């Protein structure tokens, strides 16, 4: 089961019989529920990717790329792009290589075993940097954002999907403003998808389905634990303890540091609700 | 003349008369201080967005008597600043003001039509337009000329007007050709201009312009001082413009935009529509 089937998605309403886990693992045979799973996951990614004219981009850096599904998809869609992914796992980089070669993308899509908090990437200035739920797993956040912003083209896009702590490593609204502002990163938009991700994750039969999943399919103690966290994460979004937010930012060395903090505060504290889009 | 620009007051000030204070009929030093502070506060909404130490060239595409670019030139000694004006005599007066301050090298005023004529430089870091586009009918010609001479990532800073009703398309003398929210979205997006922010200062300018005794004050100005029919006409137009803001037939909006050739055109329209339809209230500012 490709990692992309196990990502978050956005659902506008909870669907009474929907279980993301049963559908992703093919345990639910409903063709409509499968198309809903895939659509919701594509819709979440699209909030970020629809901002970028990739026909005018040359290079993309995913600084926590997993099994490289996102850069593989972009590389298949835009044949001219060079895409570089970072992972901390030597084996995960090997699995990503295998997927990349099997799709003929080996010439321009790479996965490197590099620590994005401290290891420079291949290119001096990327057009787009992607991070789907990576920054919250990284302790040295200023070291990370220094490395990211140093290797981002002026005017280049940084596209993040990450969490805000409203009260692993949780980041408060005021901390996000400073992390972005200190590194010359100007938000174009924040989009709050908290409730819609909570809707996607809500599974009234979750514990039953997770057990049923573990006898039918084979899932490791690691995988089981990871899915338990996703369920708990949905509950935290429901309770508004956390927010799940999409950040569309650009490198901007020409805005004043006080004005940069003004406009980043506007978007971090008053993100656009997802339900008001087209 | 610069004492006759608009300012922002957060609430109506009883006994404050922009006309009495500007001319000196009111000898209050505190009120004179308020008048200048309010006019600076309006400019600063736009000017505070730009790190001018990292800018090299500024284009004021409708510069009046060059007051704005002279001030910027004296604050930032490295800046080149170019102003455009339609008349012949305004340029001459501006250049004399410029030369009287030793700014002749760096600051220039040209008689050029900004809707059609190319500026001196091919790519400015900042383009300024304080109530200029409202006097320019050929909006697409103008914005093509502005954007094609703006650096990638450069700032365009406009003080201008959104028409909210049919009556607000033309407010006599002060705001001649105002366009609707949807027309603003198209004018900006078609030319690769992305809003960072819109700031609505309508009510605070109406507060600045409010004078319950304007008529009596205007007659005193004619009695004590000498003003021409063209001056008298402009001052009544400013009073009536303040009333029009109170009726909300138009909005006085500050636009902070950047040239952005890399954002998708559908997304560019989304984020420009957000700011034109939901501008930040000036009052929410700290
Ligand atoms: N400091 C760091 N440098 C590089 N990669 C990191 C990292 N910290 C976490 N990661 C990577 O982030 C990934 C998991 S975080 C979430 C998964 C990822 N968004 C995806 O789409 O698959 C893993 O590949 C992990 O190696
Ligand atoms: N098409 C055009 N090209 C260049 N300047 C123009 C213009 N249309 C109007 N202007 C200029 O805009 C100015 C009037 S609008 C006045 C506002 C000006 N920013 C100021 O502070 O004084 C005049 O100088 C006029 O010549
Ligand atoms: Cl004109």
């Amino acid at each position: 089961v490709d990692e992309s089937y196990l990502t978050f998605g956005v659902l506008n309403e909870k669907q009474p019989g929907f279980s993301w886990l049963r559908v992703a693992y093919g345990l639910d045979p409903s063709e409509e529920r499968m198309r809903l799973l895939l659509h919701s996951q594509r819709a979440l990614r699209n909030v970020l990717l629809d901002s970028v004219d990739f026909s005018r981009a040359k290079s993309v850096w995913d600084f926590g790329c997993g099994y490289a599904s996102d850069i593989i998809a972009l590389g298949e869609r835009h044949s001219h792009l060079k895409l570089h992914g970072h992972t901390l796992s030597s084996e995960q980089a090997e699995l990503g290589l295998r997927k990349i070669e099997a799709r003929g993308l080996g010439g321009r899509v790479q996965v490197l075993r590099r620590d994005s908090s401290k290891d420079a990437p291949l290119e001096s200035a990327y057009d787009v940097i992607l991070g789907f739920e990576v920054a919250t797993h990284i302790k040295e956040k200023r070291s990370l954002f220094q490395n990211l912003s140093s290797h981002l083209r002026e005017g280049g896009f940084m596209l993040l999907a990450d969490f805000i702590a409203n009260s692993s490593y949780n980041v408060t609204p005021s901390q996000w403003v400073e992390l972005l502002s200190e590194h010359g990163l100007r938000l174009v938009e924040c989009v709050d998808v908290s409730q819609e991700v909570a809707n996607f994750l809500f599974d009234a039969d979750f514990d039953a389905n997770l057990t049923q999943l573990e006898t039918s399919v084979g899932i490791s103690a690691i995988e089981k634990r990871n899915y338990q966290a996703m369920r708990n994460f949905g509950a935290a979004l429901e309770r508004k303890i956390l927010s799940y937010v999409l950040f569309i930012a650009q490198k901007d060395s020409h805005v004043r540091s006080t004005y940069l903090r003004h406009i980043n505060q506007k978007w971090v504290e008053a993100p656009a609700p997802y339900a008001a889009r087209e």
